């Protein structure tokens, strides 16, 4: 399950052009997540109500929050493979008052690697996809092994 220190260049690489304008990357892959998979959408008490894709980027929380995404998934990728340290807080937060699904983590970073396709695709071709592919399956894996001592399942 870990990346090779190539694959974490690949990711680290890829980063950099996040990095630019992670508000503005944050705000596109929630909008990605809410389009694709609207069911989603029900988590979020503030943009449940968000039908359109104009509506969504008219939201200034909504972008807002995609920066405060974005920010903290940097942190755990920057780190490469010694993450648990900030992955407790962020289990805690999305096994208890929230209620996130494994699954939703998985569709959270499939919008991930179809914005960086679609805005970088000359810093993420195949090798890149890959290893970005790879570092989040690790995220969500971590994750669920918290969920279950924070006793969600359901
Ligand atoms: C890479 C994946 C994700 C990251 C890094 C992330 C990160 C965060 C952060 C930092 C917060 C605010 C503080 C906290 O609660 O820890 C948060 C809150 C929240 N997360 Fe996530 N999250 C991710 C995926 C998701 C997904 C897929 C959903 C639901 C479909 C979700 C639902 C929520 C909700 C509803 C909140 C509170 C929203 C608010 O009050 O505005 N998260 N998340």
């Amino acid at each position: 399950m870990g990346l090779s220190d190539g694959e974490w260049q690949l990711v680290l690489n890829v980063w950099g052009k996040v990095e630019a304008d992670v508000a503005g990357h944050g705000q596109e892959v929630l909008i990605r997540l809410f389009t694709g998979h609207p069911e989603t959408l029900e988590k979020f008490d503030k943009f449940k109500h968000l039908k359109t894709e104009d509506e969504m980027k008219a939201s200034e929380d909504l972008k807002k929050h995609g920066n405060t995404v974005l920010t903290a998934l940097g942190g755990i990728l920057k780190k490469k493979g010694h993450h648990e340290a900030e992955l407790k807080p962020l289990a805690q937060s999305h096994a208890t008052k929230h209620k996130i699904p494994i699954k939703y983590l998985e569709f959270i970073s499939d919008a991930i690697i179809h914005v960086l396709q679609s805005k970088h695709p000359g810093d993420f071709g195949a090798d890149a996809q890959g290893a970005m592919n790879k570092a989040l399956e690790l995220f969500r894996n971590d994750i669920a092994a918290k969920y279950k001592e924070l006793g969600f399942q359901g």
